[PDB]
């Protein structure tokens, strides 16, 4: 891949982020994007400050320059789609920072694992096209065919991992270059395991495995660490409903539009369109959010908090509160 220039680095370094506390659970990435005409540079600055403020890169021999190169190599590989763009992965990164440090989940992990998590947030959707795994499989796209033939259905997640590995092979953007031996292996394997675990087809089993391990005082420690990392990256990925209502609503709109574009492309392809992905059918953002809250997000956050992650109780509170607010939208319609 092409090297990062001093001009690119400087365009990020000049962003000063006045008024913003990036470590805060109420942090608003949408408001940060509007605040300049260089939203991509602000987003990179947010990531850079999060990682530096953690104190972690320094401890693992990752210089400020390599860190920022990495951030910019990641940014290059995100596309202009409505939801799975660079702002999403910076959001996931920021949210995971709150789960670790505001939610005290850092206590369950080594410093290396915290570092790997914040880094993995930035790589976990690399080169997403706004199309889900199902699109590629249903349409018999070349990547779908390769995934079927090679035995994995996680088309996107494997692709994201490939691109992460390519970014890290260049020592100028290898945030893990200061590691050796078992630590270096652990960083790569845990990053990869986490990305593969974000495939929502694996949602139920990843959750159950985490909960089984957390309830077992004799669980293998290394396995529990690994599952905690997986569940935190997953938690970040479905954390939209845990944010202040208006932030949550803006996310929901962005995802809804991405899905609608997938459904438009499925129509042109002559393949099946699910109701959720079909523009022609929906009227109700509130019912979708309530549905998602009830069947996916609230049980997930409730169960992991009760099992183990007590410090993240606010996620459950905000989901409750956001749901009540969507019920008010319905009641007054
Ligand atoms: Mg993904
Ligand atoms: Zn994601």
């Amino acid at each position: 891949v092409t090297a990062i220039t001093k001009v690119e680095r400087e365009a990020v370094l000049v962003c000063e982020l006045p008024s913003f506390d990036v470590t805060d659970v109420e942090f608003d990435l949408f408001r940060a994007r509007e605040s300049t005409d260089k939203p991509l540079d602000v987003a990179a600055a947010i990531a850079y400050r999060l990682l530096l403020g953690s104190g972690l890169p320094q401890k693992f021999g990752c210089s400020d320059e390599v860190l920022l190169n990495f951030i910019l190599q990641c940014r290059k590989k995100y596309r202009n789609v409505p939801y799975h763009n660079f702002y999403h992965v910076v959001d996931v990164c920021q949210t995971i920072h709150t789960f670790l440090y505001r939610g005290n989940v850092y206590e369950k992990l080594t410093e290396l694992e915290c570092f790997v998590l914040l880094i993995t947030a930035l790589v976990h959707d690399l080169d997403h096209m706004g199309l889900n795994n199902s699109f590629y499989l249903k349409t018999e796209s070349p990547l779908g065919i390769l995934s079927s033939a090679s035995g994995n259905t996680s088309v996107l997640e494997v692709h994201h991992c490939n691109l992460a590995v390519e970014i890290l092979s260049d020592p100028e953007s290898d945030v893990f270059d200061g590691l050796e031996g078992a630590e270096r292996t652990l960083a790569f394997r845990s990053m990869i395991d986490c990305v593969l675990a974000t495939d929502m087809a694996k949602h139920g089993s990843a959750l159950e495995a985490f909960l089984a391990s957390a309830a077992d005082q004799s669980s293998d420690e290394a396995a529990f660490h690994r599952m905690t990392m997986e569940i935190i990256l997953k938690a970040g990925d479905i954390s939209n409903v845990t944010k202040p209502f208006d932030i949550s609503r803006q996310w929901a709109m962005a995802v809804t539009e991405e899905f609608y574009r997938q459904g438009d492309m499925e129509k042109e392809r002559g393949v099946e369109v699910l109701p959720m992905f079909d523009r022609s059918k929906n009227m109700e953002l509130a019912k979708g959010q309530i549905g998602f809250i009830d069947f996916v997000a609230a049980p997930f956050f409730q169960k992991i908090v009760d099992a183990c992650l007590q410090g993240m109780q606010w996620t459950v509170d905000r989901i409750k509160s956001n749901r009540a607010q969507w019920e008010r939208v319905l009641e007054t319609r």
